[PDB]
């Protein structure tokens, strides 16, 4: 390749893997998004909240796909695995799963950054530090906030709790 | 379910399958989209054209997911299969694959409409007739147009052809 | 904690210490700010200059407090020590003390960054690199500039010098 | 001093003390402010409410610092003591501590006014009467209101109570 | 020096060298810029494209000169070497030389970043990561794109190719 | 060449030389520009004044490069020599060097005009008369003015002088 400079094949692989992980999380949030528009769940702000997260994660993937073409790498796509559940059980459960999901995305991204360090790709280091490492910290903190309020409010057994969180926090 | 009326389990299954098919085509077009921003391909309008198609197909899926929740069905998601290639070979080849893809989407949708007919779901009939059956005819005709010009122009061997089509038709 | 990931207790402590250091510098600049509105000093631009620095440093502290809550840490506040003097002696002396102060803030921040490196917190690395390491370089260079002109002009013995610097540079 | 007229050294000392007290309350409210942005508390309006109080109290200090320079006195700053807690326990507890804090600020200010009376400083009397004595009465009444509603609503055991007060009163 | 902190003489030298390298590339692009306004070449968009690159590289140098004065270093300037050719041969050849040039600039900058790492200058690390390491990746990818299209189009023997690239891509 | 008419090879050479001279003066002024943003010099208007002169001289070069391509000549570039000093000593010294520099540029340009006269290039005569001969007279007179005031004010020993000239003339 005529553009490739200082781009280690293992970083290339790392990125391709990370692209799949970001697509997977977009799918998980799309699943949740339409879980909440169910007639027997019907929390439309939860539904809009997770649909926005989903499209946000698709943007994450595209940046990485864009990073692979910028550096000289070759995007190699894999199947996008279906989420662990179609029935996300409750607004609380969906927030806890979202929280657990993003800490794993964070892990993988922390692992990616580390590979880039051992390979002397400062550009890739700066890439993850700039667009991912802090997006994740805010996502994880925000999700943490949401998890905490819904527990303190009494979700999901308190019939009022998820309905109020929907209308007042996510509105 | 308290919303379900005149909604046959086989239509439900049909829809869930169709949702996966629409996600698959969105993925195929995303793959092509980033194929053309490669430094050794670098047809940015082809890349923008297929990225728009991709997001358009994601919208297709969401409507169907929305249709499933409206009728009383239960969205059951499957893995999203990786496309047949990561190297779409040329602007012409990518248009021919896109054309072949959409005729299959069309087939499945024609098959879905037929199931809905034999099951007496006029609502589902009208759904596909309204948002899908003609979107497909226009997609297939448009793709057909593109395929024809690029052949007539001499793609991909004519070095000028794909570059001009990029700048003048897809610009 | 449910948000904490890859956040070493020594980094937590480092941050809590740094928060106090940033509050301390805000206090030092508040002291200077009101030193210059004295009727027997009466350099109102010096006074406005240092009052702006003070509020700027309070902002520094808040970001760090915000960083501690984002990562899962626990803000643990300490007394805010009074400055070394209430009588900052002259506009020159106050600039030299400000310069010496910020090089220490810089030291501590350089030390903090180093801890984060040895602990594999790339997020915290990027945090300090983004909002602190360069703010400090500009502060130190700006203060350096000010120190130099006031010396070259003859502060504080030249009765004209501090009065002109006040009206022409800090105006 | 050439500006000093009718300004008793004990009033000067009183003011310097009061300046420290006003800085202390600003710090207490800053602590609370970031207590509520904790991921395991996450009441963002409580957090904004107390952060505004904090900056309001910093303004209190500055006026007094400004009063000292106007009259001929000499600002003599002391350490700013850390608050009694870093864990403000609940929105209710934080309001009760805020209420108790401001009644003490009020006490000290009432004591200051009294000193000024026995010393024949009508200017200082008018100063406190104009910018402090009523600011305090409104703060104390407002805090009283807040305390009462949160008790009546069932804070902190009622999971709904603090969450609703956050969104509906402090929003 | 009174501003210098944590600034290693070898980093200083590195920067001074890098400043010359950035001036050299500005000169190379100025040469190309006026190569294309030749009456026997006359590709005015190529000429405008390279003249913009040139001024962009002068900006690169100035930032580094600004970085040297900010940190306490001393700008030490060297001769600016004439480019390797005055006759850049063709639009394709000029793009290939530009591509090769920027990968070297990139190399030097990657080497500079590495020096800064071994010297514990995180500020200088962040400087290059922020304003240079990615500017280079985009330049190299963009130049790569251009190189590829002009080859695929048949430059320079195809009389149409450079003329169309001029009017349609660089217009 | 098909555009060349009445264009003597010695004029061509003259122009190529003059182009280098104009690049040299641009470099000298860039050096001065960043000399004054030094933390131990810190005359920001001097710095802006000389940075504007530098870009102005780059424009001079480009016109001559443009003149060479217009007439049929061939731009042949040489190394751009580093200036005589990196330490311009004082605002006065920098103005005196600038003054001496421009009288030499003027000399060379007067010499160029003379060559054009003996060669019967009235176009080149008119070129220099129109864009250079008077730009130089104004530059030299302006620089002369500046030199005179700074001497009369007492530069560089008078600590006030350069600082006031910076803020009041060059502001
Ligand atoms: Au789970
Ligand atoms: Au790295
Ligand atoms: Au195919
Ligand atoms: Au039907
Ligand atoms: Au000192
Ligand atoms: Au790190
Ligand atoms: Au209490
Ligand atoms: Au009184
Ligand atoms: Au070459
Ligand atoms: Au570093
Ligand atoms: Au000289
Ligand atoms: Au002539
Ligand atoms: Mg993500
Ligand atoms: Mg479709
Ligand atoms: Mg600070
Ligand atoms: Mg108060
Ligand atoms: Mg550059
Ligand atoms: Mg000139």
């Amino acid at each position: 390749s005529r553009v490739r400079q200082n781009f280690h094949p293992d970083s290339e692989a790392a990125i391709n893997r990370q692209i799949n992980l970001e697509l997977y999380a977009s799918y998980v949030y799309l699943s949740m998004a339409y879980y909440f528009s169910r007639d027997d769940v019907a929390l439309n702000n939860f539904s809009r909240y997770f649909l926005h997260q989903s499209r946000e994660e698709t943007e994450h993937a595209e940046k990485l796909m864009r990073l692979q073409n910028q550096r000289g790498g070759r995007i190699r796509l894999q199947d996008i695995k279906k989420p662990e559940q179609d029935d996300w059980e409750s607004g609380l459960h969906a927030m806890e799963c979202a929280l657990l999901l993003e800490k794993n995305v964070n892990q993988s991204l922390l692992e990616l950054h580390a590979l880039a360090s051992d390979k002397g790709d400062p550009h890739l280091c700066d890439f993850l530090e700039t667009y991912y490492l802090n997006e994740q910290v805010k996502s994880i903190k925000e999700l943490g906030d949401h998890v905490h309020n819904l527990v303190k409010m009494g979700a999901p057994d308190a019939g009022l709790a998820e309905y109020l969180f929907d209308t007042h926090t996510l509105g």
